[PDB]
């Protein structure tokens, strides 16, 4: 054993030893119990970043822990390869997105390998390969024939200068983010998943996920946004029917989740596209401009509530079917055509949004609910205004005194009896639009024939291969400019036809890759039936919180789709869900005629004062801490951390600095501290072996050990129990590291020089290297080989010796008849050592 710890010598050797033993190349061995630990696979952007390293270290800690406990562990990795990064990198560098992608995959693969992740590389997948995406094209065609995938016209934001379609998040004040030109709303045909047909299943199945964070479940329930409410029809007043046709001349229908407050509606509001708005604005230019400004909007859903609510009165009136009151119709910008009936009632007394709207325009507020003896104030909003469970109706006529649910049913009865409304269930969830006007994505397996219509490609002809010999320019989607791709024969009639040129939303590939890992070379289906039956579902899933809504809902949706196709036997893809925090770092710049400088290119000025540039030496200015990004150039390249300290130090620093959910602050001092602990770990074993070498670890009956060695064995088996619970239950690895640190501290203060002392020392070290192996496997594998000849993974996870956790009875008489023992005896004077104590009073 070499005296000093050198990661560059031991890490490649350990990886070679793990690869040769093929410990991570697992099969459907029904002898060992299966465990499927999955981290979210990355985009092949070029290099690993520290977010990657944190995620895949967390995934590897859990995997190695379960491996040491005798599980058949699958930890697969792969590449989420389609998407815009490759297309933009293609435009900037004049390279094909495929070539750029495969280069990144090779570089990042070697980086992941140098980090020591116990990955089954034989199960590797790349979603941009035809052997992957042929199967989502296949599922597409099956769902398309069933109607779960349909084609319908939709509205998109078109940029006329950049010649591409933009998302709402990419539109700034009506203009494209890069071009700066006014976007144009255009109606074009697109494809959709009917995810709304699975809404009730997606919502209810969330209750099965007892090992999911409650906030993720809450966020998904709110996204689906189911509501049990009431359809209500307000008769149009006889003076307000000018210009309306059909049922819009008869009534204005709205949806409401608060029918118990119908007595308190003081106005109604319609969408800009509602026929009432059209007929009212017919002679009023102000309303026409308000309708136009509404249509021109491009508000993202994460900003719909932050949008200022504006409205204009129309001069039209409707009648409340419960109290006869005449109510004015307003055009409002928060009423969305396509949600419900595109019309809502407003109760400013018991809905906060209605309260602010009515306060802006001085519209009436009528209290109809009371909660306790609370005073109602028509000028200040109070939280109890919106109370449903605790309130009781007032000012509501014969409905006074009822709670929410009995008022709901009573209003439903009155409405249904006179035909004015009925109960209705609604969902905020929209159907999933998957068409993309991009090149670097999975082609849509539809052929357009003017005789046969939209024809799905036959299963024999799949895949539709995306041609990789393409360098996107910058004047529209390249596939629509390639007749060599889109000119084809109809597979129903043989006539001239045109392939679909739009590609699929890249969320589709990540909605099922966890099943493809089960059988990634299966040529006869998405996943082989024997593999899906053995691996079942993912036991542990790790990834960032930014994917808690869309990706997770998509993955759950796809699982139920594949289940209903007969491909899988699970309702839910992920059993346990751990979400990792962000990585943040200080920022630095130097002013321009700012240009942010990377932290690794900077040294800082015993107390730290200021910072300077490394190459030069003249000062730089230090800014605030925030998430690592290209925006402020504060991303710390993990490769430089590997090169400076080794992979074990990188893995230790990220697991010790913060719990997985908390944000991790980059610290040069912290990284050095982790490296010093590994040096200490190395020195502890080395010094131990140099005074005697290895012995048989202490085992069994510890009666006869000294108190100091009994206390060290108590610390050992308490640390083993603590660490085991931090890995398996709390998933809090920083405290597990601290606990091993405390075990080593007590070991250091214990004289382990005797024969029984060496045996307890051997036991302590053999446990501490196995306890740390999931976090720092390279140095622990090396240290274990010097301590013990058995294979580390076959020695197994350390067991807790309950006998070491037990601590080590005298009589006490008063006046004859029934230091250490005197203190407790007086809590019930000469003391015979160990047997009797006598109270001499
Ligand atoms: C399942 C699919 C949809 C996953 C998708 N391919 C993806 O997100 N691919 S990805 O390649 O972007 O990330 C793969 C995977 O590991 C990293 C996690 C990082 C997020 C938090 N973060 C980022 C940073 C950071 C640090 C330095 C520089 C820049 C940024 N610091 N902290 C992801 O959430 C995900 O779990
Ligand atoms: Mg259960
Ligand atoms: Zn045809």
């Amino acid at each position: 054993m070499q005296e000093h710890y050198q990661p560059a010598a031991i890490e490649p050797a350990a990886q070679k030893k793990w690869d040769d033993a093929r410990i991570s190349n697992v099969s459907e061995d029904a002898s060992k119990p299966k465990y499927y630990c999955l981290s979210m696979f990355p985009y092949p952007s070029g290099k690993l970043h520290m977010g990657h390293v944190r995620n895949y270290t967390i995934g590897d800690v859990l995997s190695r822990f379960k491996l040491l406990n005798g599980f058949n562990v699958m930890q697969p990795m792969g590449w989420d390869a389609f998407g815009m990064p490759a297309e933009n990198a293609a435009m900037k560098n004049n390279v094909a997105p495929a070539a750029w992608t495969y280069d990144n995959i090779e570089y990042m693969k070697t980086q992941l390998k140098s980090l020591g992740f116990a990955v089954d590389w034989e199960r590797e997948v790349a979603t941009c390969k035809p052997e992957y995406y042929r199967w989502e094209q296949w599922l597409f065609t099956k769902l398309f024939e069933k109607g779960i995938v349909y084609r319908k016209n939709g509205t998109v934001n078109w940029d006329p200068v950049d010649q591409t379609v933009l998302a709402n998040e990419q539109v700034i004040d009506g203009r494209g983010w890069r071009s700066g030109a006014l976007i144009e709303k255009r109606e074009i045909p697109m494809y959709y998943f009917k995810i709304t047909d699975y809404a009730e299943e997606l919502l209810n199945d969330l209750d099965k996920l007892e090992h999911w964070p409650e906030q993720v479940k809450t966020m998904q329930r709110n996204w689906i946004g189911k509501s049990r409410g009431m359809t209500v029809r307000f008769a149009v007043s006889d003076d307000s029917k000018q210009g309306l046709e059909g049922d819009y001349a008869k009534f204005l229908q709205v949806y409401t989740t608060r029918p118990d407050t119908l007595m308190g509606a003081t106005y109604v509001a319609v969408a800009a596209e509602h026929p009432l708005a059209t007929a009212a604005a017919a002679d009023k230019p102000e309303l026409q401009a308000f309708i136009a400004e509404c249509k021109a909007g491009s508000v993202a859903e994460a900003d719909m509530a932050t949008m200022e609510k504006k409205g204009v009165p129309t001069g039209r009136y409707v009648v409340n079917p419960l109290n006869g009151d005449k109510l004015e119709v307003w055009i409002a910008n928060y009423v969305l055509w396509g949600y419900g009936d595109g019309a809502v009632m407003a109760v400013p007394a018991h809905d906060e949004r209605d309260f602010e709207f009515a306060a802006k325009y001085n519209l009436p507020k009528k209290q109809v609910i009371a909660v306790g003896d609370n005073a109602f104030d028509a000028n200040r909003w109070q939280e109890w205004y919106g109370d449903k469970e605790n309130g009781v109706l007032v000012n509501s006529g014969d409905l006074d005194g009822l709670d929410f649910q009995t008022a709901f049913d009573a209003v439903a009865a009155k409405l249904q009896s006179q035909g004015a409304g009925e109960p209705k269930t609604q969902y905020r969830l929209r159907d999933w639009g998957i068409s993309r006007q991009r090149y670097w994505g999975c082609p849509i397996p539809i052929v357009h024939c003017e005789k046969c219509g939209n024809v799905p490609v036959p299963a024999d002809q799949l895949p539709v291969v995306l041609p990789e010999n393409v360098v996107p320019d910058g004047m529209g989607s390249p596939l629509a400019k390639m007749p060599e791709f889109y000119e084809t024969s109809c597979p129903c009639c043989g006539g001239a036809a045109k392939r679909e040129t739009d590609t699929m939303d890249t969320f589709i590939e990540s909605s099922w890759y966890f099943f493809r890992y089960m059988s990634p070379k299966f040529s006869d289906g998405m996943v082989s039936a024997e593999s899906a039956k053995y691996w079942g579902a993912v036991d542990q899933y790790i990834g960032g919180i930014e994917h808690a809504i869309l990706h997770l809902l998509y993955a759950r949706f796809f699982t139920k789709l594949m289940r209903d196709e007969g491909l899988v036997n699970v309702d839910e893809p992920f059993e346990r869900l751990l979400t990792q925090g962000m990585v943040v770092c200080e920022t630095y710049y130097r002013e321009n005629d700012k240009d942010w400088i990377n932290p690794a290119d900077v040294e800082l000025t015993g107390r730290p004062v200021s910072a300077v540039l490394k190459a030069d030496g003249l000062p730089v200015v230090i800014s605030g801490t925030e998430k690592m990004s290209k925006s402020k150039n504060n991303g710390v390249d993990p490769q430089e951390l590997i090169n400076a300290y080794g992979a074990d130090t990188a893995r230790l620093f990220m697991m010790f600095a913060a719990p997985p959910e908390q944000s991790l602050e980059w610290s040069d001092s912290g990284v050095e501290g982790a490296h010093r602990f590994l040096r200490r770990l190395w020195r502890t074993v080395y010094e131990y072996l140099k005074q005697g070498g290895a012995v048989k670890a202490f085992a069994g009956n510890q009666d006869g050990l000294s108190k100091e060695l009994k206390d060290l064995r108590h610390k050992l088996h308490s640390t083993t129990a603590k660490v085991s619970d931090d890995y398996g239950r709390r998933q809090q690895f920083n405290t597990a590291i601290a606990a091993v640190m405390e075990l080593l501290n007590q070991y250091d203060k214990t004289d382990t020089g005797s024969e029984q002392g060496r045996a307890v020392a051997q036991e302590v070290l053999e446990a501490a290297v196995r306890l740390l192996w999931p976090i720092v496997p390279h140095i622990c594998e090396t240290l274990w080989s010097e301590l013990n000849g058995a294979k580390l993974w076959e020695a197994g996870w350390p067991t807790v010796d309950e006998a070491a956790l037990v601590k080590s009875e005298v009589m006490v008489q008063v006046n004859g008849k029934l230091a250490d023992l005197e203190a407790a005896a007086l809590a019930n004077i000469i003391v015979v050592p160990g047997r009797l104590v006598n109270i001499v009073v």
